[PDB]
């Protein structure tokens, strides 16, 4: 069983989930839409991702949208990715602020957990509404699907593999949101001083990660899933620090990032 506390930190972590997460993405809109050797890196980089966008009009109609080839059209999508990130990492850091653990910590630290873990939590957040039967992230009147190598090649995409390895897991909505506290709570992530406090904090969300699968998953198929999960936050951070990079070599050839974005990757504006 879970002790008292265990359950108090699982209901404030899911009282944040449903306060902060608009799985239907209602409040999504005005959002913009497609209208040397630095350069052949930055098109491998924004060729690797590649889906159609399909929007749903409150009336019945449909919009839909297919990416060019790479014959500058490779930048057609960036502005609306832009304006779906910001979105998402406003959603993530109204989650952080309505956490008391993380409301205790000292201002600095909240934002350099913040700067460490939006991509993460953007990243878990989208599992959720991942349709893998589909290959699509299903965002209320959005979707964004993969284009057709087949489901093998798209696995070689680290972000992608890690989409599908994580659904396969069929995790609940709580073991979700104490994965993202898990990695909200990072003790070592640059700039962090209550190191201490910090990683104190992550135990204790792993601990109940652990009991909550221990006493509510008894199948066969869920031995090791406290483990597979955890491997699976070490490989998001790598994508982390990966999709990072590759932000900033696009950055600097076609800037693009919004002023949330800039804030949340050390952008300074000089
Ligand atoms: C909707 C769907 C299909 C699930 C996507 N989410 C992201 C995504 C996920 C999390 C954060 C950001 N924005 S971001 O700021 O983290 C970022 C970029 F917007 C662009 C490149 C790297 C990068 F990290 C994203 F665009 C996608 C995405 C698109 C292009 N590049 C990258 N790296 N991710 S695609």
């Amino acid at each position: 069983g879970l002790t008292e506390e265990q359950r108090m930190m699982i209901r404030e972590l899911m009282d944040a989930q449903m306060k902060t997460f608009d799985t239907t993405f209602s409040h999504f809109k005005n959002f913009r839409l497609p209208g040397a050797a630095k350069w052949s890196q930055v098109r491998k980089d924004l060729c690797s991702l590649k889906v159609s966008l399909q929007l749903r009009g409150e009336d019945g109609s449909v919009w839909n949208y297919k990416p060019p080839a790479d014959s500058k059209e490779i930048f057609s999508l960036l502005p609306h990715m832009a304006d779906m990130s910001t979105y998402m990492f406003k959603g993530i850091i109204s989650f952080a602020k309505v956490i008391s653990y993380f409301r205790d910590l000292p201002i600095e630290d909240q934002i350099s957990l913040l700067k460490g873990a939006a991509f993460e939590l953007c990243q878990l957040r989208f599992n959720t509404v991942f349709n893998a039967e589909t290959g699509t992230w299903e965002c209320g009147r959005l979707s964004y699907c993969l284009e057709d190598g087949g489901f093998q090649q798209l696995l070689l995409e680290p972000m992608l593999k890690f989409h599908y390895m994580l659904k396969k897991l069929q995790l609940h909505e709580e073991e979700y949101v104490l994965m993202q506290a898990i990695s909200l709570f990072s003790p070592d992530r640059p700039g962090v001083l209550q190191h201490r406090v910090v990683d104190q904090l992550q135990e204790q969300f792993a601990i109940t990660l652990k009991s909550y699968i221990e006493c509510n998953r008894p199948q066969p198929a869920h031995r090791f899933l406290f483990l597979k999960i955890m491997a699976m936050l070490t490989e998001l951070r790598s994508i982390n620090a990966q999709h990072t990079q590759r932000l900033l070599r696009i950055q600097d050839i076609h800037p693009f990032a919004t002023p949330l974005m800039q804030e949340l990757f050390g952008i300074t504006g000089s």
